[PDB]
């Protein structure tokens, strides 16, 4: 069977269903009457009826909103028959790809991270790792592409930015010098994770840094 | 033959050739090895070589720029053979749609239009028409949606805007009162037409209005 170039349908559609996607038909329909149908998971097997096809015209339709994060892709088969029951084409394998949107917010693996730095440590040294996940499509979009930032430091001393976060790795490093356990022994950072490479949906967690001797 | 939904390729592509459009497989290639070719005008028929298919992968490719205004649609057929050159699928009908770019400036039907009006005529009274054409796709885009403007009036008396042009139709009308043949017996307007509804490519021409008793 040929495999159709994929038919895209974005997730979370609203309004009137069903909606037309694409017309799939046989160029033999002037030689004999052609009746169309589709089978497979999403047509006549679970989930039944998400897609339906017009029996005489071959208009493929979707009957409800989709969620890429539940099902990313459907495989079905179209069929062309004539009155006498002969198949007028081999089946075609129909591929339908659910096209992503940014409908998922990043999430930190924990609501509080804990680390230790040694007070005499060099601007460069690695303190700790923070971690988020996005459920969206990390292959075809930036909707799951996470920029880690530091939003705030407490206390703001000796300097405001004692610390640096690598925006891709979520690794927290020492930016700056004057780090003394006995002046200021614990810092509480508010860290942000935002998708769209930093520009999109965001969430915050806390990172608690204990200064050591 | 199944006829696949059409594949869009914009005119006036730039850079590296060939470029990939779509992957056209058969799913009988787990079993033995399948070889692809294409025929049709645009492939093995004139214009020869605009599209090719990579024999082993089935990537359909475009080999040079297209121009919608010369050819807007191609029809190709793909074929699937085994090493002995025997068909393992019926052919598949491939439709290619060339999509529009705004690569055509509107042209006024004439370089100078002539019209005339009675000095008595009341504001709102209709004088003459100006007219432009645009060669871009006036069915699916705004690349031919022309808006009309008066750029200048000569002379600027008794007042600067004796006239008005409806931006959608090109009808020139009397805007303000005071027309009088024996003070100013003709006006020369520069008129402008622009696509994208005024926002796009532009051209100008002249309209000459003879004030009559
Ligand atoms: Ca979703
Ligand atoms: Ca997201
Ligand atoms: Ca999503
Ligand atoms: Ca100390
Ligand atoms: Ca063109
Ligand atoms: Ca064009
Ligand atoms: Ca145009
Ligand atoms: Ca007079």
């Amino acid at each position: 069977d040929w495999v159709i170039p994929p038919i895209s349908c974005p997730e979370n559609e609203k309004g009137e269903f069903p909606k037309n996607l694409v017309q799939i038909k046989s160029n033999r329909d002037k030689e004999t009457k052609v009746f169309y149908s589709i089978t497979g998971q999403g047509a006549d097997k679970p989930p039944v009826g998400v897609f339906i096809i017009e029996r005489e015209t071959g208009w493929l339709k979707v009957t409800q909103p989709l969620d890429r994060e539940a099902i990313a892709k459907y495989i079905l088969y179209s069929h062309a028959d004539s009155s006498n029951g002969e198949a007028v084409e081999d089946p075609m394998e129909i591929v339908i790809t659910v096209t992503d949107q940014n409908d998922n917010r990043p999430e930190f693996t924990q609501e509080v991270f804990e680390g230790s730095v040694a007070e005499g440590a060099v601007p460069g040294t690695s303190v700790m790792k923070v971690s988020a996940t996005d459920a969206d499509d990390d292959v075809n979009t930036y909707n799951a592409a996470i920029a880690y930032t530091i939003v705030s430091q407490d206390p703001e001393l000796p300097h405001k930015n004692m610390f640096t976060v690598n925006r891709d790795t979520g690794v927290i490093s020492v930016l700056t010098s004057g780090l003394d356990r006995e002046s200021y022994p614990t810092y509480t950072l508010v860290v942000q994770a935002a998708d769209l490479q930093g520009e999109g949906l965001s969430t915050t967690a806390k990172a608690v840094i204990t200064v050591k001797d």
